DNA sequence: TTGGCGAA
DNA sequence: TTGGCGAA
């Protein structure tokens, strides 16, 4: 996820 | 670092 | 080398 | 599979 906590996704 | 931006380190 | 974050 | 985050 993110960042943070990519995306998603990228 | 962090989590996020672990530690360092750890 | 290790940390393992945080879903679609 | 991809994203590549962010130093000691
Ligand atoms: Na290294
Ligand atoms: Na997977």
């Amino acid at each position: 996820t993110x960042p943070g906590v990519t995306x998603p996704g990228v």
